[PDB]
């Protein structure tokens, strides 16, 4: 759901001219300017790319990896730069940012 937009005007794409289109529609609208790309790479599996934002909590990334990877939030731990992410938190407040990159951590059960 990424892309360009020529905000510019120069007649080229530049780097600071990808948006995330959210919504996935043709088109980039004013609420999906702050929309970012970070990764997580899986414990078994691959690095995976999601769509989020600053203000975005825990749960709602692992909600997303869910969707994604099959893996429910509560078997799910997620560790950024060292720190175990805590639940009712935006990512701006841990330090996330563009391109960052999660642990992902999964519990035993058994
Ligand atoms: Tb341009
Ligand atoms: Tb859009």
């Amino acid at each position: 759901g990424p892309g360009y937009i020529d905000t510019n005007n120069d007649g080229w794409i530049e780097g600071d001219e990808l948006y995330i289109d959210t919504n996935n529609d043709g088109w980039i609208e004013g609420d999906e300017l702050l929309a970012m790309q970070i990764f997580v790479k899986t414990l078994t599996g691959k690095t995976i790319t999601l769509e989020v934002e600053p203000s975005d909590t825990i749960e709602n990334v692992k909600a997303k990896i869910q969707d994604k990877e099959g893996i429910p939030p509560d078997q799910q731990r997620l560790i950024f730069a060292g720190k175990q992410l805590e639940d009712g938190r935006t990512l701006s407040d841990y330090n996330i940012q563009k391109e960052s990159t999660l642990h992902l951590v999964l519990r035993l059960r058994g």
